[PDB]
């Protein structure tokens, strides 16, 4: 695998040791052959894990999730997937790694995209070499793979919202269940539910997976509510599954705005991954999956592509060259390359836009190509009256940083700078110049 010009795809069912067992043979070869190596992990929970993995091998992590003292002559860097791709976008020098290791090569973010597409035309052009590890890679059209011990598959109805009758297997279970919902805000109301007839409850989402994953290991549970964050290498010690088979997908129309549709079908790779948190354990055979829909291929049309097309654009590569996307996700778009390329001034913009603005790609894209500097938040009040932000069936009023009390209604329209409370809490902390 280690050779030049190789990208290896390490496609394992899932639980069959990708992480424990294979990466750990694979950085002691890439050691002992000298080999500049990168490491790329999700999720800081997952580099949390690696270290575990890794402990005894000279590596250099990259992140505050790990207290280690480095020694300094480590040849081996891990990080996150989106801290890979800020760092080429930042003036910040990175090394030209000779071996790119990817954990969960199947993460659909922004970031994760388009570390694959930089990772696989490097590997396109001779000059290294890449192993994805993924149970599930790009175009799989299986939802119910291999496992360490039987699952017993059922297709059911399965509650999106609260319930007084109907659904007595969910509750007449004596186990542990995760169970996938399409958003947070469909978590909120299940978890209620569920919490109101007797059951303790945890929910994950993006913006709060470091801290309340913690507690599927601090206290007992009997529910874990989360979102599709849980696909990328989340282990928990539960017997089922309950999956809505459900997302949302963000869809820009008439590229002037951005839509939260569905929920929708989840991708064969989304439900593989789903069903694939249980049935890991080969002495506890009869671990359930219940799922409540089929699946589709709604990842065409999805924003997310378009995205990393924006952040590869803006990435130096070699003169004038640009990253393509990597082969088996490229028609997911219609894009053509260099078409979002910035120039120097606007492009320190867009960094920041996304990085200390935390705003979504596109957003940050909309406002930095209209020539706005990072600290002008006039865009955010001088949006047509549709644009209107809506906060418990009222518009959303904030003070601007000038001191005049002014309606929510941004020039750009993207839904998920309000998809949920903790969403428009931080949307118009930035609209009123707090960071
Ligand atoms: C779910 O989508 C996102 O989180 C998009 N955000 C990113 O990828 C940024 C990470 C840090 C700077 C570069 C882009």
């Amino acid at each position: 695998m280690l050779k030049k010009k190789q990208l290896t795809v390490l496609d394992l069912h899932p639980g069959a040791g990708k992480t424990r067992r294979v990466l750990p043979e694979i950085v002691r070869e890439a050691i002992k052959k000298r080999l500049r190596t990168v490491i790329l992990a999700p999720t800081r929970v997952v580099a949390a894990e690696m270290e575990e993995a890794l402990r005894g091998l000279p590596v250099r992590y990259m992140t505050t999730a790990v207290n280690v003292t480095h020694s300094g002559t480590e040849i081996v860097d891990l990080m996150c997937h989106a801290t890979f791709t800020s760092r080429l976008l930042q003036p910040i020098r990175v090394p030209n790694y000779n071996l790119n290791i990817m954990d969960e090569a199947h993460f659909t973010d922004p970031s994760s995209i388009a570390a694959r597409g930089y990772i696989s035309t490097r590997v396109e052009m001779g000059e290294a070499a890449a192993i994805f590890m993924t149970a599930t890679p790009p175009g799989t059209r299986d939802a119910f793979p291999d496992s360490n011990s039987p699952i017993m598959d059922t297709e059911v109805e399965v509650p999106e919202r609260a319930w007084s009758s109907g659904f007595d297997w969910v509750t007449d279970h004596s186990g542990k269940t995760v169970w996938f919902v399409p958003s947070v805000r469909n978590g909120n109301e299940i978890a209620a539910c569920l919490t109101k007839a007797g059951k303790r409850v945890i929910q994950l989402s993006r913006k709060t997976f470091e801290t309340e994953f913690q507690k599927t290991k601090n206290q007992e549970w009997d529910f874990v509510i989360t979102t599709d964050i849980s696909e990328m290498g989340a282990n928990f010690k539960a017997d089922r599954v309950i999956d809505s088979r459900r997302c949302l997908k963000p869809v820009i129309l008439d590229g002037e705005r951005v839509i939260l549709a569905g929920p929708m079908p989840v991708t064969h790779a989304s439900a593989a991954q789903r069903r694939g948190r249980i049935g890991r354990n080969p002495n506890k055979p009869g671990d359930e999956y219940m799922y409540g829909g089929g699946c589709a291929e709604t990842d065409e049309g999805h924003a997310h592509w378009l995205e990393a097309r924006m952040l590869l654009d803006n990435i130096y590569l070699q003169d004038g060259l640009i990253a393509s996307l990597y082969r088996p996700e490229a028609d997911k778009v219609a894009a053509i390359e260099g078409e979002f390329k910035l120039r120097t001034e606007q492009r320190k913009t867009f960094v920041e836009l996304m990085k200390r603005g935390d705003l979504p790609v596109w957003l940050a894209y909309q406002v930095a190509s209209a020539g706005i500097t990072y600290t002008d938040r006039r865009w955010c009040f001088d949006g047509t009256t549709n644009n209107t932000i809506m906060e418990d069936s009222v518009p959303a009023e904030v003070w601007t940083k000038y001191g005049e009390k002014r309606v929510l209604k941004p020039r750009w329209m993207d839904a998920r700078v309000c998809s949920d409370h903790a969403a428009l809490k931080s949307f118009k902390e930035f609209a009123a110049g707090k960071r």
